[PDB]
């Protein structure tokens, strides 16, 4: 059983959910966590779905080295802030100090783009569309949290180069829509699509698009994935050029990069798990249905205790043959109540209870993990009804979370409401001038990590800004509002 | 085109095959290489096949961290591990190591997860990257500082379960080589000198590179017995009598070395030759007969017919692509896809179109065969099987041609200098093996490759003795020896 509640002590409840749910094992290297099989399976489902999508689009998979040279890391950088990256440095091999230290990759721009330059010998080599499924390392000295913010993490990073800007812009949005679908269609999590402000975009790119999710327990937002248009910034840095076929001049390609991580799993937990443990979205759950025989007594029999099991096994096999990931729990040394708790902790979407009674009556009881409701299904209907049920669960889980998100997304034009909404765990849609210094003042004034940050400029604007009358929300700015921006406390 | 020959200058030829075959890009950190998509697709076929296999056996996938603490590493009881000592410009309180293998990462977790008898067995696998920072000469795919692999770690209540699993995994590795890669291998047990020092015995599959004349370990599957469980206190209490029991453990691994062996065995002086079951593209269609007088409607017509055939192949599960580029001649495309090793090239011109046929050319043979279009879906798979069989059988002939059996040291050395591997009676002593290696160099001394599961004859204890003239001992078994990588 869980020993903390999502409302009273979120970090404790989260630690208990990931350990008692057998997702994570803690490690003696801080900021790094063991992914047990139960959570790695969810990553597998996410990874395979996304890879199939981008493969169908024409991206191809490759693998570049974990180590980056110091020369490549520092390439073409001239400002002093650029020269002390927080990368992990390998300085020796056994007892031999190395000639030149080499860095663990925090991301792979620096080692892929020299190769892109070599590989693009003419305009006919374009586009180049590659992706890696790999592990990167960012050794920051802040508070790490499993899944959400770790020093080593698994991800995919796609790096694309095109002859025209139009191609690249289109791809930025196609990839962002895939990431949105990861959250909504696989994980039943609503997200907000938008552009980062100038303050929050990737500094090496032209613009950054994002999907943001909302953690109602803390009232905080978290960036779920990212999709950048780099424009020509890196092509000019790394001389990724080709000769124009018509004008014959040297032209720089247009690039994107895009990435998503195991943070997905963290968001799933933070949004869906409850005070009894995990609640797995049906489409990624390793096991969707567990069958628990019950009604066995001390004097049930032995020759009947096996009959009940036989019927449970028959139903299990039917489910598996219908494409439903199902298992039976026939362990004799654990009570049915124990098994109930154990599989609720692991968040299996449907528990089946099957007792002698219901065997007698051609039926069984299906129990939804997300809301606890029980339903009697005639065995003849198992194959028809159980898929429908799993779809319903996904939909309830999504719509539940969506209503949460919308009821805590508050539109206002008034600074006082901005502050009040922020202290009551909302995120806020407000007219915004877009300026970096104004964003700084908004953050500094809203602090009581408690200052509000911009989350994204949402593609779906809640209303149309009137450039003629609408001003920025902050009382001391006074500039024309360029758009509505989403603000909140950012995880 | 390739500018070295496999039989004259093997390393230059190898480098030209992996670069012009678009497998590898060289890289400014020595001993690490970029895997382009053409080679990574091969690793992916191997990896997905092996994973489906062990998943059906009930092994489950997990992922452990790439960093190992110094204490953890030191529990194993000098090693060329890569040490992280700084983050940015802050020196770390304690240096952490890049995993060279995950025993010291995983087995503490195992000791914790095994709380009672009912938790056994534990059978976990990871697909990950490991680092071994050796200063010896590296070679792409074959010996690298960073490599991709899978490492499996299992724990059982009894030794016999574990012995069986060792053999099961070894058999899968053999199948990767023979069935996926068309490479014959010799299953065997390592000698006491060559086994993994931390286990009880090591099993292996050994392959032979005829060009080099050298043998190479293609995979490994260890029985660790109780060594590691005693080291890491991986215990349970026996349910009746409640004595403390140490679990029995195995580990097993295979790497991108597979791809290296593939090249070394099958590639030729025109480039790669991909075994059909791992080739990312199996069939490539090249449109032929386009003159400078070929009009644009006729070019559209030929391309659309090629694309129709291409998609008919893809729908029937044959991985086929068409090369519809107009800046490259048909002959250029022939050379290009030959360098890349695509098993079948289809040549489809206008005469072919009018006769409802095409020509399929085998990359391995060069042999051409005309096929009526209606029979495409039925003949093309057969051919692909034929290619696999040819490739395997060619390699197996080449391996048995280079496998020699003797009982006399003189013939043994004559064979070693003729680029052969030699089966000889052996006592199995470490000192004697050292002596055998020492008295064959003028590394080019003779090392033991494996004690083969399938012996060439019965080492009669009353008659047969060790092959070295200075060992007086009775021969325990026939051991396969040779020069190795
Ligand atoms: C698990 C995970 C995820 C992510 N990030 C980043 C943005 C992104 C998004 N969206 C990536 C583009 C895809 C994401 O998920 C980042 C991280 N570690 C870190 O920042 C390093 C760290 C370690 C300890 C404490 C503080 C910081 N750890
Ligand atoms: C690509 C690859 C493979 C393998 N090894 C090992 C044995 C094994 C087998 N069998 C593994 C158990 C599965 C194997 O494949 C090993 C390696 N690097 C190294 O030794 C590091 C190194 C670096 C430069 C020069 C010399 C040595 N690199
Ligand atoms: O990592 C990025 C940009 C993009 N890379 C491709 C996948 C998607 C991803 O958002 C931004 N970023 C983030 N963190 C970093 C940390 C360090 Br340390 C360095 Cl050197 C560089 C970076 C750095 O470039
Ligand atoms: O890595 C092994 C033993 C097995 N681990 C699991 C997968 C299969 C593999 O053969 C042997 N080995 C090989 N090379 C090593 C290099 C270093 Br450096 C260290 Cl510390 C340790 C080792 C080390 O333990
Ligand atoms: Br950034
Ligand atoms: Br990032
Ligand atoms: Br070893
Ligand atoms: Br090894
Ligand atoms: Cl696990
Ligand atoms: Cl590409
Ligand atoms: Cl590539
Ligand atoms: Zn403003
Ligand atoms: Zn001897």
């Amino acid at each position: 059983g869980l020993e903390a509640t999502k409302e009273d002590n979120l970090p404790d409840w989260y630690s208990q959910v990931i350990t008692k749910g057998e997702m994570i094992e803690y490690y003696d290297v801080s900021g790094c966590y063991i992914l047990r099989h139960w959570s790695f399976a969810i990553w597998k489902a996410i990874r395979n779905w996304f890879d199939a999508e981008i493969t169908r689009l024409g991206v191809k998979e490759c693998y570049f080295p974990i180590f980056v040279s110091r020369a490549a890391l520092e390439r073409e950088k001239t400002h002093i802030a650029d020269f002390a990256p927080e990368v992990a440095w390998v300085t020796k091999s056994g007892d031999s100090e190395l000639a030149e230290p080499i860095a663990v990759r925090p991301t792979s721009e620096t080692v892929m783009y020299p190769a892109y330059a070599k590989w693009i010998q003419s305009y006919r080599d374009l586009p180049i569309r590659l992706n890696q499924w790999n592990n990167v390392v960012r050794w920051e000295f802040k508070h790490p949290q499993p899944f959400l913010r770790t020093r080593e993490f698994l991800w995919q990073e796609g790096h694309t180069a095109f002859a025209t800007q139009k191609e690249a812009d289109e791809e930025v949005l196609t990839i962002l829509d895939l990431y949105a679908k990861v959250y909504t269609d696989l994980l039943a999590i609503p997200v907000v699509k938008g552009r980062k402000t100038e303050k929050e975009k990737f500094a090496g790119g032209d613009y950054t698009t994002t999907v943001e999710a909302y953690i109602s327990a803390s009232g905080r937002a978290i960036q779920g994935a990212t999709s950048h248009h780099l424009g020509q910034n890196f092509s000019r840095m790394f001389d990724i050029v080709y000769e124009h076929p018509e004008t014959k001049e040297k032209e720089y390609v247009f690039q994107n990069s895009w990435g998503i991580t195991t943070r997905t799993i963290g968001v799933m937990i933070m949004v869906h798990a409850d005070n009894q443990g995990l609640v797995l979205p049906p489409r990624v759950a390793c096991i969707q249905v567990v069958i628990v025989p019950c009604g066995i007594t001390a004097t049930t029999t032995d020759d009947e205790r096996r009959r009940l099991y036989e019927s449970c096994r028959e139903l299990e096999q039917t489910f598996v043959k219908a494409g439903i990931r199902c298992e039976g729990d026939y362990r004799d040394n654990y009570s049915p109540g124990w098994k109930y708790n154990h599989w609720e902790l692991k968040g299996v979407p449907v528990r089946i209870e099957l007792g002698f009674k219901d065997l007698q009556n051609d039926q069984f009881v299906a129990v939804r993990r997300d809301n606890g409701a029980k339903q009697t299904i005639k065995r003849a209907q198992a194959t028809v009804e159980m898929p429908k049920l799993l779809e319903t669960i996904h939909t309830s889980m999504y719509e539940r979370a969506e209503r949460d998100l919308q009821s805590h997304t508050k539109l206002t034009k008034q600074w006082a409401e901005f502050l009040q909404f922020l202290e009551t765990k909302n995120i806020i849609m407000a007219p915004f001038c877009g300026e970096i210094s104004c964003e700084d003042r908004i953050k500094a004034e809203s602090a009581r990590a408690m200052g509000a940050k911009s989350l994204c400029i949402p593609f779906e604007q809640p209303a149309k800004i009137d450039p003629k009358v609408d001003k920025c929300v902050h009382p001391a700015c006074g500039r024309v509002a360029k758009f509505y921006t989403l603000f909140g406390r950012s995880y």
